């Protein structure tokens, strides 16, 4: 009697969730909103919450619900399983991990040409001739947690000055990142930060898209974690752990990868090529505390910059 509240999209969640209900016998029970609703529902519900586990679109999520002690520390062996991302706290585990990244058009940008750090994009733009032709999606949440890595990185001053210096570019927002990748392939922009598996989608319907990875350590390669985590007030923590451990399944991250097109934080899978290893993928991250991103932060400042 499993009961799962996900901030991550059903068509993604309920595959997975049919095939356990199937191998297992345990019926489950999922609950859909964002990250926002769920952490505002657990908080509501208190100790009477149906919910056993939490299943978020964002560490950061993640790290609320341990900061609100909600979360049950997790089987030693558990945390043993994936690769890296694994939270201090230990009262959640990771399950997949997606890069930003930025993609462009390999007919109109020279890989060579583009800046090792996406601090130095709008000086990009500006001697390359691209005003008007650089792309964003403003309203999309990766996007707005790499803007609040930014700040957690170089401060609110110099986030705030690369927004500006973006938006003085005359950039085009997207509604979407297929919408911005549709453009770059049309050509009516020629790059856009994005998330790497939009581009791996891409890549996988015969467009040639070009993938650029900013220097190590940059605000740029971003690491965007996704996991789940065990509620304090689960009353199946036999069922609930399972499906953790499921979830880190290689079968299960060979869905992530394969389906979705994100990192698998396991071995045991078949990898894309479209995609450096995950090792190098953490090489290439911002090390900072992924639970604690300044996302409030960020969205005021995108509104003071009128950005959004």
């Amino acid at each position: 009697t499993l009961t799962i509240y996900s901030g991550r999209g059903q068509s993604l969640v309920e595959p997975l969730v049919k095939q356990f209900e199937a191998e297992t016998g345990i019926r489950v029970q999922v609950r859909y909103s964002t990250d926002a609703q769920i952490l505002a529902a657990l908080q509501e519900e208190g100790s009477r919450s149906p919910a056993d586990l939490f299943w978020a679109n964002t560490a950061g999520a993640l790290g609320q619900a341990s900061a609100k002690g909600l979360l049950r520390p997790l089987g030693e062996t558990l945390l043993e399983k994936p690769i890296a991302f694994v939270p201090a706290s230990r009262t959640w585990v990771p399950v997949t991990v997606r890069l930003r990244v930025l993609a462009y058009n390999p007919d109109r940008i020279k890989a060579e040409e583009l800046p090792e750090s996406l601090l130095d994009l709008p000086r990009f733009a500006r001697e390359k001739g691209l005003v008007g032709r650089v792309g964003w999606t403003p309203t999309y949440s990766s996007f707005q947690d790499m803007v609040a890595g930014m700040i957690a990185l170089y401060g609110e001053e110099k986030t705030r000055e690369w927004l500006l210096a973006m938006k003085a570019l005359a950039p085009k927002a997207y509604p979407s990142n297929p919408a911005m990748l549709d453009a770059i392939r049309a050509g009516e922009v020629d790059l856009g930060s994005t998330n790497h598996y939009y581009v791996v989608r891409f890549r996988r319907a015969g467009y040639r898209l070009g993938m650029h990875h900013f220097r190590d350590g940059d605000a740029g390669n971003l690491a965007l974690v996704t996991g789940a985590g065990l509620l304090k007030t689960s009353k199946n923590l036999a069922a609930a752990t399972r499906f953790l451990t499921y979830l880190l399944s290689p079968q299960a991250q060979q869905y992530f990868v394969g389906n979705i097109g994100e990192y698998p934080l396991v071995k045991g899978v078949a990898l894309d090529p479209n995609l450096l290893p995950l090792e190098e993928a953490l090489a290439k991250s911002p090390k900072l505390d992924l639970e604690k991103l300044p996302l409030d932060r960020a969205l005021r400042l995108l509104r003071e910059t009128g950005v959004l």
